[PDB]
């Protein structure tokens, strides 16, 4: 096993747990129920990062924005640039993909 | 006391966070909301997200003690009292929902 069964069982509870989520949302979405339930999941300052990182991923892919303008303009100094960046490149190429189409056209 | 312009931020955080819940939802379509969401969460916020459910379960079905959610969950009274807060303040077909679908 990649884990002993201590950290084996806690990372099995916690994928559970988390797929539990994400198939709630799912289904949400289905009923149009979606903005409660992220409303009641997520606090105020957690939907406003998630808003404020499309954004540092948006700019990130057109390349047009400066360093000090991602600073100024969205908060995302040189460690959150670097940290958004690695993120980005470690998605699949089908989601970087995908990513440029809806966001960038 | 809200002035144009922190109504025009705050509009702006508005739209920035419909765009996401846009992106998300159409991520849901085409079956990439997983690695969309590995990308836009971090690992201890994905965590904290599969936990709140089980807090929202746990109030709702009313069997757990105080002592059993710090226990189990690590919801300390603080923050049963702000999720059972949430809970409350949320629109009744949510609530409703909820109750369907968590206590299935
Ligand atoms: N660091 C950090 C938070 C974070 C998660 N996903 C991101 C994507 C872009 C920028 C920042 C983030
Ligand atoms: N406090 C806090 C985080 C939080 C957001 N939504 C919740 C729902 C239930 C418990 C906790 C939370």
């Amino acid at each position: 096993a990649q884990q002993s069964p201590y950290s084996a069982a806690m990372a099995e509870q916690r994928h559970q747990e988390w797929l539990r989520f994400v198939d709630l949302l799912k289904n949400a979405y289905q009923n149009d129920l979606h903005l409660p339930l992220l409303n009641l999941f997520l606090l105020p300052d957690e939907r406003e990062a998630l808003g404020t990182r499309v954004r540092i991923v948006e700019e990130l892919l057109r390349g047009e924005m400066s360093q000090r303008e991602l600073k100024n303009e969205l908060g995302a100094g040189i460690a959150i640039i670097t940290r958004g960046s690695n993120y980005l490149k470690a998605a699949p190429v089908e989601l970087r993909q995908w990513l440029e189409e809806v966001l960038l056209k």
